């Protein structure tokens, strides 16, 4: 009896670095530790091609990007640059304990907050 924690669509990189392309995706953080994601939403509802990564010992953060706070929590910070403009890429990462890096494009600004703070979660939760 276990709960979801976030399950929507996600785009997923495949190319390369120099030339991203981000796919159609489809994600569940369940309240069992454990985060899936399946080639689209076909693949959860019929149940074909669903990856998982154990939530017990796995990392999550942006792809070499600077912390994401656009709502800002005020005080003199580091460097509080980007001014006139903003990439606003939302996107995070989640790494297993085999090196296996889950990268994710949150399609919802704030449903990459949720995400993050899901897999994070689980991992609390699995770690104490």
């Amino acid at each position: 009896r276990a709960i979801p924690i976030k399950q929507s669509f996600l785009l997923k990189r495949s190319g390369n670095s120099l030339n991203k392309e981000w796919k159609k995706k489809y994600v569940t953080l369940s309240s069992n530790g454990f985060l899936l994601y399946h080639p689209s939403i076909n693949d959860y509802i019929h149940s074909t091609h669903g990856k998982e990564m154990d939530l017990l010992r796995t990392t999550v953060k942006v792809p070499g990007k600077r912390p994401p706070r656009a709502i800002s929590a005020f005080g003199p910070s580091a460097s509080g640059s980007a001014g006139q403009a903003e990439e606003e890429n939302f996107e995070f990462l989640i790494v297993s304990s085999t090196g296996q890096t889950w990268h994710f494009e949150a399609a919802s600004f704030e449903e990459r907050d949720a995400w993050v703070q899901a897999i994070e979660s689980q991992i609390l939760a699995s770690l104490q």
